[PDB]
DNA sequence: GGGGATTTAGCAAAACGTGGCATC
DNA sequence: CCGATGCCACGTTTTGCTAAATCC
C-alpha cells in the first residue's frame, strides 16, 4: 500500500483546490472506497475523509490570510456548494468563521495539517 | 430603515470510519 | 491455509436545505 497510498496522496494535493474529492471520486483511483480507506488508514493513521477536509481547511486558511480572494469564491473553488456550508465547516475546524479568521493577526498556523 | 456580506440554526439526509465476514 | 479485498451493517459526523440572525 505504501507505494499506492503514497501516490493517492499526490493526486489529492494535486486536486482539493477545486475537486469535491469525495471518497467515491477518490475511490476511482484504485480499489473500493472501503479498501482504499483501510489501506490509507493503516498507511497514514489518518482517516481519508477527515484528512482531505483537514487539507482543504488548512489551505483555505492560508489564502484567507495571504490573499483577498472572496470567501464565496473560495467556497466554490474548493468544492463547497455555498458560503454557508464553508462557513460552518471552517468554523467547526478552527472555531472561528472565515472572515473573522481573515482579519486577525495572532491567529496563527494553529491546526494546520500539511500534505501527508 | 435599507442592503449586502457573514454567521448561525435545526432536522433530515448522505457520507464517514470501521469491524466482522464473505470472497477472490 | 494465507492474505489482499470487496461489502454490509451501523454508530458518528458532515452536508443539504432553508431560513434567519448579526455585522458594518
Amino acid at each position: 500500500d505504501a507505494i499506492t497510498i503514497h501516490s493517492i496522496l499526490d493526486w489529492i494535493e494535486d486536486n482539493l483546490e477545486s475537486p469535491l474529492s469525495l471518497e467515491k471520486v477518490s475511490e476511482r483511483s484504485g480499489y473500493s472506497k472501503w479498501h482504499l480507506q483501510r489501506m490509507f488508514k493503516k498507511e497514514t493513521g489518518h482517516s481519508l475523509g477527515q484528512y482531505i477536509r483537514s487539507r482543504k481547511m488548512t489551505e483555505i486558511a492560508q489564502k484567507l490570510k495571504e490573499s483577498n480572494e472572496p470567501i464565496l469564491y473560495l467556497a466554490e473553488r474548493y468544492g463547497f456548494e455555498s458560503q454557508q456550508t464553508l462557513t460552518r465547516t471552517f468554523k467547526n475546524y478552527f472555531d472561528v468563521p472565515p472572515h473573522k479568521y481573515r482579519m486577525t493577526n495572532m491567529q496563527g498556523e494553529s491546526r494546520f495539517l500539511h500534505p501527508l
